[PDB]
């Protein structure tokens, strides 16, 4: 804070709000990392006595601490929410969040409304944590702690693979909104709404929906519809929807045994003296019978440390009314019962049931409704949905199933996945390779088009839930055949090109074969080579993909909106073309030295799609070069827009006024901002030739190679 | 900004304003350097064609580009305020700032109110920085153009060294001020008001003073005692302060040819299309005559294009009265005076003698105006003054002479360097090394002792500057000595202890010879090693500095306030105790998880002055074990405040309730910030035992060869 000290005072960010920040290309560093330079963390978990620290977990879900302790005996009601919580922040959309990278230890995601106690639960697994070293990270052992707490209570799990590997810094590129003040919602939207992308929460410090209903209006089939749009967002169906809902609220209790007003500050907040817990709750004790942390006092089943069908039954056995809890909340009650459902603390005591506006919108909404009632009518299709829904939800950004390791990983191959077969053939050597090049460039097909549909392919990559990419070759598949920047026409004549070659070199001849997915990226780097007379390395071993393994509405995600390394589209109100640049760069991994390098290489290779001269920054395209930055940063040269939307520009000489170059804002942004304009610099300089094209090479083959996870 | 993407949206800043932040940790990484990894800057600068490209700015000079016009067909003046304002920042209250990482380049020093221009004089010197590679920084370049200007015009410069990197990021960790609003200065001050440290400057945006006055108030007096203290903080006495404004202002002139309304946006917030230009201006042509900069039109010398006396001459030939410029600004006149300067582009046309309120402050101040007399009546030692203070201002922020690269390094020791004469005798080796350990530990001083002092000795340095460290053993001179933070009881026995066997040795020996300075860091090692069981590393080489070349009143600056590593003082209003701790940790240049082992360690080790107990969590202390962090971490036990102010704080058994331990913020804060917790639990499970001890090893080895240049 302006604490007149280092690290105090008005920065930046305060001056120039609207400025663009390259933050995002700067994460998570080894300067930030404890752990040995040559640790690796799959090596480790392989190691990992996985089933003793499942012993362990198990121990410790009836090991009741008194700071904290457990509502009937048992934290699974309390674990269960925690590993809900970590993975329920995963949104299709841009593929950000999730459990992938333990991010809820920290801030904001620890100190969220919805995630109040979480900071207490996290805090009972450090005596594991501690135990099992570096073997467990946090990232797996809170999804880990929630299967065993499912298993504990009497419910089979589908399976578990671990491996993923914890982070040092709170993840500064996740978009959660807007607003400034919790729990707010009036941006988000503007019934009958439009939340926009990419979010996938109605407010901001909450995981999906509302449970007072939509602004706190107890309205059910208007809280179905949001239910049905979020979990939408987070990949979820209707009846993986009504699977989690159930399954989860089929355990447990809710906290709102007074008045919030009790509570105190959250753990960021918080005194120094609490130790990383926040929310002190003031209302009598403040743990074990009185906590208070929703405000909702809800038990939904008879057996809350046992799984049974308690959920669905008492459900579809009352007619409900609405109430209000001990905290001032918007619930419902059962218009009849005696207590069935049993008190966290008095064994004896019992009470009526009672449920979620959220719960009832399960009832009220037509759909569910059936689904609902399947569910009952097969208490078995529903034991098995839900273990299917719930290990989708835990690994639906980890990526192929090559990333996934431990004893308890699944061998059903599942449809959600992007499954790509493992090569069973002969991979091909270097003399192989050689003879694939000439063979491509031998086609007639222009170097252009090669290289154009191999950054194509590649630049699919997200790296944040890990899909996409030059493997599988799905560029051939749907919807990427028809995508507007891939240029169909010439993706379909290069590929036809590739068809050809191929069924030429595994036909007949014995043995070794080569994927549609190598050929499509050596096509590329046959084409670099001619193009830049140097080396280009390149990996082989990818495979081909089957439509059925393409789920075309996950990969319609993917498609962007803008593509600065392809000059495809135009910001929008609230984003501006170079936001999205740096927004496609941190999604491929790339640094900022890394992107220029990209861009100053791709235009003088023509990769633009539709094939426009924008940025084409050289009098000799097709041949790889310095131009680009030389000419962009040439002082003799001026640059006017060329349109009132300010996204076309027109370079002009200074003295003569003739037209020189046409540009856009992916292209100006490495004159125009500061940082940007320092790496463009060292590639413009005369001794920046043939070190910028080795960067081109570096940064070109890591493009290819981003889902080679089977390495 | 807050728009729907990666990037954008609320932030942990914006949620928690006084939460602890440690980005100053995570910076100058090398995933943002686009230069090999194998670059060595020191390397490639002594192979530049140094004169070539020193024959290329005098060429410069005189090459008048019709986008923006040389003022009298010379740049000169031009590039001397831009090479004053690089190295203008520099403030040795904590060191930073200054022109020792081109940050000028970056925002905010590129947008600052009084570095309008600077971006058409940067750009003006691109074409150069093309033509020699990376083989001229610009850091560097920056500076060397001012002296390239001075020589060009008929002044001998004292000399000029290179060796400055440049940087790529914004630096993040200086404070320059909390004010909101450009040009503000309210919480600044709080006539004869008190500007807070660490500022050196009156104004937000601001190099030092305000030119038209104390709140723009033509008042000559309350201006001197503005630039008194502005550069009392920047190092320089009334002697230096004189001759730099006397010399910068002997060339060259101003610029405000209309009102300021018609100059646009700075850089950070201009057009794309202008390519980080900014300050458009709509008056006139916008350039050459029609130039506004500042706003205020004068033009000191008859000469401005020549070095000689008009400066002084003219202010002491009139007697000045004040009027306003075309843009409205306050500046003197001289009454009764001929046209005697020259129009900068009409050479049939002369104006009156003009100067600036800051200039008038000269000769009305009495200790100014002497100076002025005795410059005015001595020609030649005015020169002397000015080419010295002129290289003190660029070199000041450098570190020690081993830092200083190129063909014009002075010779000549000057009285500020804080120069440690190179070893002249035979350094001690292994066996000497070994035998020395022995030596110190039969003395019988306390291991403790030795650790509290050689780490008081490297605890010294700092990065901001490159200053202090235990090269020179000046933790033996004034003012380190009387330092209570070095608890000076103890330093002089161990320091007595350290002499006896220097002498010993010493003499004793024959060709070889051990320093002071050496034994201390030595004692540390041999110490640390009977501690932990481990080889500790060792790098002899160090020499001894006699306090003639301690520059005292400098070295006042760099007691602390509070050092959160021995356990000293208490926080501020503004200024938390661990934010102290993370400005000392990043001034050290620690990473965040080298700052986590380093506390550890320190306490364990009983590393606090005075001896207090304060978070020495460990039943066996004088030993190196992860005792600190296991009993940190644990579960069992809470805290709560034991002082009338928090500052120290009591641990207790959260069961027993008995007393256990007493702590400090420095330690709590490894418990409450999640960041820094999830270090602290590497080093505490149960494998993390000897990965500890090592880290620690690495880390105070790293320490203590901070200032080692030598190497
Ligand atoms: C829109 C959907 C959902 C909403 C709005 C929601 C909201 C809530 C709320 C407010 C609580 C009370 C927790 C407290 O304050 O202490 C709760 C409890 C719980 N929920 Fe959910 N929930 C949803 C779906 C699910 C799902 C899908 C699962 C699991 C897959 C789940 C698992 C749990 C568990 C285990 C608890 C018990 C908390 C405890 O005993 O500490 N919920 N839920
Ligand atoms: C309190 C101290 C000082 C203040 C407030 C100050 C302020 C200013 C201002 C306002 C201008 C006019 C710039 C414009 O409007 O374009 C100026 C010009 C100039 N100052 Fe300073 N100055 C100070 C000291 C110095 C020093 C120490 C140097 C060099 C050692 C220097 C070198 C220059 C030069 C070369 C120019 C002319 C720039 C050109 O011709 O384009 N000044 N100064
Ligand atoms: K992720
Ligand atoms: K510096």
């Amino acid at each position: 804070r302006k604490s007149n000290v280092g690290g105090g005072g008005t920065r930046n960010h305060d001056w120039w709000p609207a400025q663009l920040r390259l933050n995002i290309l700067r994460q998570h560093t080894p300067v930030s990392n404890p752990l040995d330079k040559d640790f690796d963390y799959a090596a480790a978990f392989k190691s990992l006595d996985y089933e003793g620290l499942k012993k362990d977990l198990t121990k410790l879900m009836t090991d009741s601490q008194d700071w904290w302790p457990a509502d009937f005996g048992h934290y699974g009601g309390l674990f269960i929410r925690m590993a809900w919580h970590s993975a329920g922040t995963y949104r299709v959309t841009d593929g950000r969040g999730g459990g992938g990278e333990g991010q809820q230890r920290f801030a904001p995601l620890n100190s969220w409304p919805d995630n109040v106690s979480l900071d207490k639960a996290r805090r009972l697994l450090w005596p594991i944590k501690q135990k099992y070293g570096n073997k467990i990270s946090w990232s797996d052992l809170l999804l880990l702690t929630g299967n065993v707490a499912l298993e504990s209570m009497g419910f089979k799990t589908f399976g578990f693979a671990g491996g993923r590997p914890d982070t040092w810094e709170a993840d500064e590129s996740v978009y959660w909104g807007a607003e400034t003040t919790w729990l707010g919602n009036e941006d988000r939207y503007s019934h009958n709404r439009d939340l926009q992308s990419p979010l996938a929460s109605s407010h901001m410090g909450l995981i999906y929906v509302n449970p007072e209903g939509p602004d706190g209006i107890p309205d059910p089939v208007a809280s179905a519809k949001d239910i049905r749009v979020t979990f939408g967002r987070m990949a979820m169906n209707d009846e993986e929807t009504v699977a989690l809902i159930a399954g989860g609220h089929s355990f447990g209790k809710t906290h709102g045994a007074g008045p919030t007003h009790h509570v105190g500050k959250e753990p960021e907040a918080a005194p120094i003296e609490h130790q990383g817990l926040g929310w002190a709750n003031s209302f009598g004790q403040g743990k074990g019978p009185d906590t208070i942390t929703s405000g909702l006092e809800v038990t939904w089943t008879p057996t809350p440390t046992k799984w049974g069908m308690g959920y669905l039954e008492y459900l579809y056995k009352f007619d409900w009314e609405p109430t209000k809890s001990p905290a001032g909340a918007n619930q419902w009650v059962a218009k009849n019962a005696e207590p069935t459902i049993p008190d966290a603390y008095d064994p004896n005591k019992k009470k009526l049931p009672t449920m979620l506006t959220t719960d009832i919108a399960l009832r009220m909404d037509p759909a569910y409704d059936k689904i609902c009632r399947d569910y009952l009518a097969n208490p078995d299709k529903f034991a098995d949905a839900f273990a299917r829904a719930w290990f989708k939800l835990l690994h639906r950004d980890m990526g192929p199933r090559t990333r996934w390791i431990g004893p308890e990983v699944p061998s059903e191959i599942l449809p959600w996945e992007d499954y790509i077969p493992p090569v069973d053939y002969q991979i091909i050597d270097d003399n192989d390779i050689a003879a694939l090049k000439k063979e491509i460039l031998a086609t007639g097909v222009a170097p252009k088009k090669l290289i154009f549909v191999a950054w194509s392919s590649a630049s699919s990559f997200r790296g944040s839930d890990k899909r996409g990419g030059a493997n599988g070759a799905r560029i051939r598949l749907a919807p990427q055949n028809e995508w507007k920047v891939n240029d169909p026409s010439t993706l379909r004549e290069v590929l036809a090109a590739l068809e050809s070659v191929q069924q030429k070199f595994n036909d007949s001849s014995s043995g070794k074969k080569v994927s549609l997915a190598d050929l499509i990226v050596l096509g590329g780097v046959a084409a670099l080579e001619q193009a830049s007379g140097l080396v280009v390395p390149f990996t082989p071993g990818r495979n081909d993909a089957t439509q059925e393994h393409t789920d075309v509405h996950s990969f319609t995600h993917l498609e962007p909106h803008a593509d600065g390394f392809r000059s495809y589209g135009k910001g929008t109100k609230r984003v501006r073309t170079e936001q999205f640049l740096i927004d496609r760069a941190s999604l491929l991994t790339l640094s900022a030295p890394e992107l220029t390098a990209l861009i100053g290489g791709l235009r003088v290779l023509e990769a633009n799609y539709d094939g426009s001269s924008y940025g084409v920054l050289t009098k000799t395209p097709g041949k790889l070069t310095n131009d680009y930055f030389v000419n962009l940063l040439d002082t003799n040269t001026a640059w006017k827009a060329a349109d009132n939307e300010g996204e076309v520009f027109i370079g002009y000489d200074r003295k003569t006024h003739d037209k020189k170059w046409t540009a856009t804002r992916a292209d100006l942004i490495f004159g125009a901002h500061a940082e940007l304009r320092a790496l463009a610099e060292v590639y413009a300089a005369v001794d920046g030739e043939e070190k910028f094209k080795r960067d081109f090479v570096a940064a070109w083959h890591k493009v290819m190679n981003l889902d080679r996870f089977d390495l």
